[PDB]
């Protein structure tokens, strides 16, 4: 399928204890698709103070579209030194790797695979 329904962990900044996918754009794209396929990825919401807490390169989920079956089309774009790779919609957050923390919320998307 072109498209997941996936409901995501929405983890505080401060939880995280695995703070990015890896080293370059690719390796990130690659493992963040890698742990949402697998059920171990996390949801981090950006505001002032998130990203510097946080490893580059980044991922962000980005809205695609205007929402199916209450989950939002969203499609992914890797960040390093301020270029991104990819262009999308408003970023939903930052992802990150799940590793057991407790999330506050979940976020319902439908994830362009």
């Amino acid at each position: 399928k072109t498209h997941v329904q996936l409901s995501l962990p929405v983890l505080q900044v401060r939880d995280v204890l695995v703070r990015g996918f890896g080293d370059s754009v690719e390796e990130v794209l690659s493992e963040a698709r890698q742990h949402l396929k697998d059920g171990t990825c996390g949801l981090v919401e950006v505001e002032k103070g998130v990203l510097p807490q946080l490893e580059q390169p980044y991922v962000f989920i980005k809205r695609s579209d205007a929402a199916p079956h209450g989950h939002v089309m969203v499609e992914l774009v890797a960040e390093l030194e301020g270029i991104q790779y990819g262009r999308s919609g408003e970023t939903l957050g930052v992802l990150v790797p799940h590793v057991g923390e407790i999330p506050v919320a979940y976020r319902k998307v439908l994830l362009r695979k």
